[PDB]
């Protein structure tokens, strides 16, 4: 049929889409600005559509409940044909490529620990050996699933700790998990992705850093419906920013020109 | 039936084993990549025959016959079924064959002989004393010529019509020029090779800067093939339970 508006899902997740600080009187993708902003509009040139940028209503990257097996988040809006198309930090993993496609990477990153600065933490398997430190992860995402998962003894032994610690290590947001590092006087440590952890120490107040190396090894993938016509397009203009060095200018763009912490 | 795997010798992802002449089959090769072979094999449950690429190459359009050659060519020609190397995802590449998702990352990096004055592409760029080059037939050429990005289109100029050739046929020989060039010569090289190199014997070279690019290895099949999903998930499946890192480590397990 005629060409129609594709229904973009995404996440509000800094720098990936943040509001415009006159967001109140904007409307549309004009409210919206970061990395996944930038990249939604140049995949969208080299494809040719017009598209529409849309919050996820749950605020969830997703998750597959185990009880009624319905998946929630940006992975449920293409589960679900809400949307058309996710471009947002969407980790590439096994159960969501069993569900929607993803294309190529656009970008790489690795589970990691974020602590305030002076922590005496090094590595996952000092978190694992105490526990002065709390620590604990985003919900309904893939670092979550990943402790849950693992058979790696360091990572088994943090999982069945945090699965029952009180109060919840768990937190909602990103942002909420940043705040619980920095007001937890060194008594919290969250483990997060290290796109996250690299732009965060580069914020104000500079309280944070990353520590030891990182725990895995992924990519964030732009993420279809299965079977949708745009992937093959979608996945090639992945591959052509690439290569043509523009993704690594929107990184130094959005992480590090915009840095608060120096040079 | 069984799947015609093509692979190309490229230590440490594909070696013949000692006192390889004796022995037969998939049996005559280790590496990182014959083990990730059967991985994927066993877990999507197929048989399987090693063959080693008859050119040697990795794969590359000609500019004129636009003939495929090397790895990409035996898929694009159907002389093989899915390829498990250290072959590179790129774009000219996925417009004519099909990648897994990643199972190893990489970027193009600089080897040069321990003390050379080098610590990035951009001085490389802004000086004559020292040659430097890059494998034939791969993606890294391919990048080079391809660039608009300044530094790098001004490193394709000279390296295109340098005499004598700057390029070499396989990635020993980039070595062995960097080992025996005095300082002369610096080898552009993917970092999976080069971190590789840097810890064996002689312990004469080095990675210096950071990588000019970001890229990862794909398992590749024809256009349309049967197996691209099963392998694709194969892929991610291994990465999830760490057997990936696992083989890292155990092929560049640490000479110096
Ligand atoms: C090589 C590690 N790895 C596993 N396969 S993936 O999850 O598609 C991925 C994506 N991006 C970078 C790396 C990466
Ligand atoms: C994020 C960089 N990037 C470009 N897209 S790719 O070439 O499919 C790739 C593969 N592996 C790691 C990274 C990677
Ligand atoms: N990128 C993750 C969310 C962040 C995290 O889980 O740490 C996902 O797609 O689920
Ligand atoms: N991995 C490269 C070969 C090595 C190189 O080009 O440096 C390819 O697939 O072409
Ligand atoms: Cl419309
Ligand atoms: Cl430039």
């Amino acid at each position: 049929g005629a060409n129609k508006t594709v229904v973009v899902t995404t996440i509000l997740e800094s720098p990936y889409v943040m509001m415009k600080k006159n967001h109140e009187m904007l409307e549309g993708n004009e409210r919206y600005e970061g990395y996944c902003v930038d990249l939604a509009a140049e995949i969208a040139k080299h494809c040719g559509f017009k598209y529409k940028l849309t919050i996820v209503g749950d605020g969830k990257y997703g998750a597959r409940d185990a009880d009624t097996k319905i998946w929630n988040g940006m992975v449920g809006e293409l589960v679900y044909g809400k949307a058309d198309i996710a471009i947002a930090p969407l980790t590439i993993t096994y159960v969501r490529e069993e569900v929607i496609d993803f294309s190529k990477p656009f970008m790489s990153l690795g589970i990691s620990i974020m602590i305030k600065k002076g922590t005496p933490i090094e590595s996952a398997e000092d978190l694992s050996k105490q526990t002065e430190i709390a620590y604990g992860t985003l919900d309904s995402g893939s670092t979550k699933e990943f402790f849950r998962r693992s058979k790696i003894a360091v990572f088994d032994k943090m999982w069945t700790y945090m699965r029952s610690a009180e109060p919840s290590v768990f937190v909602r947001t990103t942002a909420e998990g940043v705040a619980r590092v920095r007001k937890s006087k060194g008594k919290y440590a969250y483990l997060l992705e290290s796109t996250m952890n690299e732009y965060i120490e580069q914020r104000k107040p500079c309280d944070t850093m990353k520590v030891g190396g990182n725990l895995d090894s992924k990519g964030y993938g732009i993420a279809t419906p299965k079977g949708s016509s745009l992937g093959n397009a979608v996945n090639l203009a992945v591959l052509k920013l690439s290569e043509q060095g523009l993704l690594d200018k929107l990184k130094n763009k959005w992480w590090y020109d915009k840095g608060e912490c120096g040079s």
